[PDB]
């Protein structure tokens, strides 16, 4: 099994998937390894290789800090990289159905994290099911995370910012120039990603360089207008200097600061990343996208409001309990080992952790808007209240807002609200429908009947899988005897719920809560 | 001839013709020494006796007060202006009695509203003859001193201790205790009722130990003491007295001379300086009102209320739908009685600055936020109705619901009503809605006069309210009839049930405007 790429040949492997076969290529390199003097620089193009590259194993994962908060716990360790870490990590994966097609539509995955972690080789990102069941080609790449991917000295090509974004862009360029040889259609390419990946996707809509490299976009629990998504030009600079000071690299010329940083062991850069910002929360993006004047020629909010982006169809949505995951990593009184009931004042110190710079007036206005109880007793009210605060502000409200303004320019947008909790979800029952736990359903994992998912979950997974694939192909997320999914329009603003019971059409998702974040919190 | 022997001498009345029957009325019985000369600013002095027969056949003087002349010739405003001569000699009261004379009639006592600055018991809408004819109750109403003449305060100084007007009310209540039996009344069945400042005065009599043996039950219409305008702190009363002294050229070193100086000023110069003792000044300002005097009020009313130190008895409480509207046309920009008064977002914002002078710019945006979750964006009346509801909820509805909640918690039956009908004869524009004060004519049974151009529905409604009010007084329960009538349930802190009052359908409901009152009770104190 061998395919001819424009930089040399690559050998794949056959996978057995539901009585059929999927042709998979794991670990095709798409750029020069960013080592030594190439550290912190935009990815450089590759030269041809004479012999055969064996793409039969997942490549290295990009350098990153590892979540070791809960040793032995699957809930956290399932997100930890499952291959060796290395600065040599610019590779991608390609899955193809068997037999092979002539012009299949292509789905490209951009993994999530806080831009600090993640890799394409995770079990939940396995594209072989998607290749078998809907006969699409599935691509996923590794991109640089943390300071190695997003360190910024604006105007200076030695570390300009958004390197990790340019990695993604280079992988998309690779698909354009190579995917036809695999039987793919470069004129029908759909990006999708979760959280930071979804925000990465939304950034590709803004950036001129990415205009011609894909067709449509899917944004799961993320967008660039999320409060955590983009760092100001000034706060990025403050973090680069904090990092240099912490690494014994403080200088006067910055050209020499970068020189010093290039001599540091990767671990010394990684292990200091947490300290570059004082108000460190688990939602902190220490090094993420910034306005570099290259990938982002201007402030994202401005570009969105002026409508200077790629005009195309989008699929957008969020989970029911996006906030809970972040509460167990710092907020007081919360644990995965108890029911995590908290008191009015525990709620208050929580708000102080997630809103460090906000006045006590503002942390009271917030407390106000989220205590108009339906039931006075509970006592779980506050534990769910703080959850909803984080979730609404960090994920749900920015997403509705992004979808509203994107639709305003005459493009079809579709919005979803994912309400089902996995029967195998390793976290406690109070955390609900968590950040990131729609991903296994999008990748068709419950289709594996030997895998301890319920029948109801397989049916649901099949719907999402079908809808996602049809959206990629046709621009409309329809199924087969299935609820018709309507466009999100700024007037009526309809969205679809996804659960095992009854998939309904509804309106004005959490419009009351999002009212506060969009039209009052900015004035505090 | 019509003559009753009171403990201060004999008094002569008159016969009135009311609905084919007769009502005996005694108008202008004096209940205290005229607060004249050196008696100015002092608690009312008891009456001695008169040898002859006092002729109670005309309304007495109204107490000194400024007159509303914003709209000369306009009935809507001038109907509240006094209809007798003004004078410091005003401590008189009125008595209406059914005929034939009763044996042990229940007595309803009316305390008029205002900002504690105006008002009088002789208004057309305060006519007790209908109530006496239709429900066979005895109706009593008194005049009490208003403005600085009634509430000027130098706390601890018997020359002007504060709350004189409240003590005026209280002495009239003593008069009823001592004399009403001679008219055929039951002094052990006495019910206070009043509107606004009258309602606030009523709620204070529940607090004040001195009044506790002087009445049985209470009715509060559009007012209570916990309203932001109702009660002035001990220091703010003193500072206003001094501001007044400075404004009139009466500043001294001892207080005895300031009072001695203020006593020589013409009643009119004190009146013209009342508005200036408070720096900001809105149409809701109570320049001189009740204060904590250490006599009538031994502590801040909220403390006594929270501690349960009040008279334990039944109460009837309620408010109107558009309490705020009346005050917007007397100062808020863009508003007029001659337009539909549709306003813009920023007119709304400058309006807010008029009614909340001491509040941060943050708070004036918080209010705006809580009150702009529009159902229909346009709807151009949105902001005009938003501001009305702000003033109304903050000043009347929420403090009333709050009072009723806290009062009910100590185990007495409270009933709450919500008055929603606009009068077919209301002289104000339609956008002002169900205004402050325009339930009074329905409570006094005015639409029962068929010669007066009210709708039939309105007579039905009035007759209903009159029945409930009188039944509350007699039995402690505002029932209409046992059958073919909506059950009016007690207000409890849990369900918070209230009754709506209108021509269409009187229904039982819960948690009146709970979302709005939430903001005022649990967020506004934190701004
Ligand atoms: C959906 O994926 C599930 C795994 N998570 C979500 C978890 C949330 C709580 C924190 N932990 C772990 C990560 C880690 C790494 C080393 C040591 C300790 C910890 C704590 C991850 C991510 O990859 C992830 C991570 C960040 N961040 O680093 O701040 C985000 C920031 C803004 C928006 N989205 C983010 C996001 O989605
Ligand atoms: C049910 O009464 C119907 C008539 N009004 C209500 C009108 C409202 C608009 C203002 N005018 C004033 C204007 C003005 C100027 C010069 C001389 C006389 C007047 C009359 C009265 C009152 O008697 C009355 C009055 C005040 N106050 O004067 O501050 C209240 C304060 C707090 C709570 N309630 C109050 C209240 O109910
Ligand atoms: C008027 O009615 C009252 C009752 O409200 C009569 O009452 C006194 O009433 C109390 C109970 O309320 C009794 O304990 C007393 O014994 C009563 N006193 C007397 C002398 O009977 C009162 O008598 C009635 N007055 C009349 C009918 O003239
Ligand atoms: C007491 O009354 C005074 C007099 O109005 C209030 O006023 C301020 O400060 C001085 C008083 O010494 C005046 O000259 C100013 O004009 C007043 N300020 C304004 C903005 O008018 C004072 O606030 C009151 N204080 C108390 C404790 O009651
Ligand atoms: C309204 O309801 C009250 C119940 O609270 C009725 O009260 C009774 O009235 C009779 C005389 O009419 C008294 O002898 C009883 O003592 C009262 N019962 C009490 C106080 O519990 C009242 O009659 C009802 N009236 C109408 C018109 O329905
Ligand atoms: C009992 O009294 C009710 C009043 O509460 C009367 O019903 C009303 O009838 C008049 C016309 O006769 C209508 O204008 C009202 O709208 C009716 N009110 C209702 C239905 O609530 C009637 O006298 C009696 N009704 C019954 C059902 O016995
Ligand atoms: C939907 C579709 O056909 N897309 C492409 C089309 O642009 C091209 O002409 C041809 C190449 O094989 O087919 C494929
Ligand atoms: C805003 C500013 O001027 N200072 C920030 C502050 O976070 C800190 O003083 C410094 C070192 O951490 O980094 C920068
Ligand atoms: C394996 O690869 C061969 C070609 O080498 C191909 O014919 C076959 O379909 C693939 N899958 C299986 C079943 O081995
Ligand atoms: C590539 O795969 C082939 C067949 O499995 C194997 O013989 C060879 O060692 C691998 N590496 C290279 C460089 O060919
Ligand atoms: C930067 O500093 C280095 C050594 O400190 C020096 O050689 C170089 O000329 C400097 N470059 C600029 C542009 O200042
Ligand atoms: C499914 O769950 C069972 C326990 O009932 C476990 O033994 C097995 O390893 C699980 N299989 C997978 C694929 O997770
Ligand atoms: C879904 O919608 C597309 C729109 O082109 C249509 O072609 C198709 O028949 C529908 N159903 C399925 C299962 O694709
Ligand atoms: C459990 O979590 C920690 C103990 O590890 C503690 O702070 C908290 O009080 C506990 N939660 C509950 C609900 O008891
Ligand atoms: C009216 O009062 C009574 C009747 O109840 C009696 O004195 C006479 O009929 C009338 N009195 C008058 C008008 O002098
Ligand atoms: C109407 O009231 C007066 C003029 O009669 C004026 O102050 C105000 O601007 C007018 N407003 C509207 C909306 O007519
Ligand atoms: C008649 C017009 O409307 C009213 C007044 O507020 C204006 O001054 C103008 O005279
Ligand atoms: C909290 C402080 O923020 C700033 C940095 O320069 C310091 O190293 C430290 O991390
Ligand atoms: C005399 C008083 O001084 C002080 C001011 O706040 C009052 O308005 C008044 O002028
Ligand atoms: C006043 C109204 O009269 C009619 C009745 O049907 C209602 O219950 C209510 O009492
Ligand atoms: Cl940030
Ligand atoms: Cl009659
Ligand atoms: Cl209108
Ligand atoms: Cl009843």
């Amino acid at each position: 099994i061998i395919i001819a790429t424009k930089n040399g040949k690559v050998r794949g492997m056959n996978l057995t998937v539901f009585g059929g076969t999927v042709t998979a290529f794991l670990g095709i390199p798409y750029a020069q390894p960013p080592l030594g003097r190439l550290r912190f620089k935009k990815p450089q193009s590759l030269t041809k290789w004479s012999d055969i590259w064996n793409a039969t194993k997942y490549a290295n994962s990009c350098c990153q800090n590892i979540d070791q908060s809960f040793p032995g716990f699957h809930g956290s360790e399932m997100w930890n990289p499952n291959t060796d870490l290395s600065e040599d990590c610019l590779y991608l994966n390609v899955w193809i159905p068997a037999p092979k097609p002539k012009n299949a539509t292509v789905l490209i995955w951009i993994y999530g994290g806080g831009f600090q972690t993640g890799t394409s080789s995770l079990h939940v990102y396995d594209g072989k099911f998607l290749a078998r069941v809907e006969r699409v080609i599935v691509v996923s790449m590794n991109y640089r995370v943390g300071a190695l991917g997003f360190l910024a000295l604006p105007g200076n090509p030695e570390a300009p910012g958004n390197m990790g974004l340019f990695d993604q862009q280079l992988a998309l360029q690779w698909v354009q120039k190579n995917i036809a040889a695999f039987g793919g259609n470069p004129k029908s390419v759909t990006l999708f990603g979760e959280s930071a990946g979804a925000a990465s996707v939304s950034l590709h809509l803004l950036s001129p360089g990415s205009h011609s490299l894909f067709t449509r976009a899917i944004l799961q629990s993320g967008s660039f207008n999320a409060p955590w998504a983009v760092t100001s030009l000034y706060e990025a600079r403050n973090r680069t200097l904090n990092l240099a000071k912490l690494t014994g690299c403080s200088r006067e010329n910055e050209t020499e600061i970068i020189k010093c940083l290039r001599n540091k062991d990767p671990q010394e850069i990684l292990l200091n990343e947490a300290f570059v910002v004082p108000y460190g929360t688990p939602l902190s993006v220490n090094f993420g996208p910034t306005v570099d004047g290259d990938f982002l020629t201007d402030m994202p909010d401005i570009l969105l409001e002026l409508g200077q982006f790629k005009k195309t169809q989008i699929l957008v949505g969020v989970n029911k309990d996006e906030g809970t995951a972040f509460l167990v990593y710092g907020a007081p009184g919360f644990s995965k080992d108890n029911n995590s009931i908290i008191t009015r004042k525990e709620f208050q110190e929580g708000l102080k952790i997630f809103f460090p710079g906000v006045s006590e007036f503002g942390k009271e206005s917030i407390l106000f808007h989220y205590t108009d109880w339906v039931d006075d007793q509970r006592p779980e009210n506050y534990r769910e209240a703080l959850g909803d605060v984080v979730g609404d502000y960090n994920f749900i409200c920015p997403a509705l807002e992004f979808t509203k303004k994107f639709s305003e320019w005459g493009n079809n947008a579709f919005f979803y609200y994912f309400e089902h909790r996995s029967s195998k979800l390793p976290w406690p029952e109070w955390m609900g429908v968590m950040h990131g736990y729609e991903i296994e359903f999008v990748f068709g994992l419950p289709l594996e009947r030997r895998d301890n998912y319920t029948k109801a979950e397989e049916i649901l997974s099949r719907s999402i899988v079908k809808r996602w694939a049809n959206f990629a192909k046709y621009g409309n997320p329809n199924e087969t005897n299935s609820t018709s999914w309507p466009v999100f329009k700024s007037t009526e603003q309809k969205y679809l719920t996804l659960n095992t019971e009854s998939t309904r059409i509804m309106t004005k998702l959490r419009a009351q809560q999002c009212r506060f974040w969009t039209s009052f919190f900015p004035k505090v």
